[PDB]
């Protein structure tokens, strides 16, 4: 049978952007890796976690993500998501709302390192992709 948990999409939650910024982790994952969302400094957003429960309960959800610059971890965040059942309807997680960074020091590109697990510590998918901070959406 399909996973019980299967991560669907990221999405870069953020009014101001010029268009979506979002990753299919339904396919390849790789791809990701050479690539990267713009986003302009200072801004707020949110970052939205689209997955679905097919068969059993899972609890103790968690989002991690792990941010590094020039290649070293700058944070590490533990985004508690819950313990939800299975439903037909596909489940999305907003974190609260972030600020991006500003100031010339702060611009560059971050590397992420994201997974998606729970309280039995199950990898029900990981992921890495990139952001780059602009001056402007530039």
């Amino acid at each position: 049978n399909v996973p019980n948990v299967v991560v669907t999409g990221l999405t870069l939650v953020c009014s101001s952007a010029p268009g979506p910024l979002e990753l299919d982790l339904t396919g390849d994952l790789e791809s990701f890796k050479k690539q990267s969302f713009v986003l302009k400094e200072g801004v707020e957003y949110r970052i939205k976690i689209s997955f679905r429960v097919n068969r059993e309960i899972v609890s103790g959800m968690k989002y991690i993500q792990h941010t590094y610059r020039a290649g070293v971890a700058i944070d590490a965040t533990d985004y508690m998501v819950g313990s939800y059942g299975p439903r037909a309807e596909e489940y999305e997680f907003l974190t609260p709302v972030e600020e991006a960074p500003k100031g010339m020091l702060a611009r560059g590109s971050y590397s992420i390192k994201s997974r998606f697990t729970d309280d039995d510590k199950t990898d029900h998918l990981s992921w890495e992709w990139n952001l780059t901070i602009k001056k402007d959406w530039k």
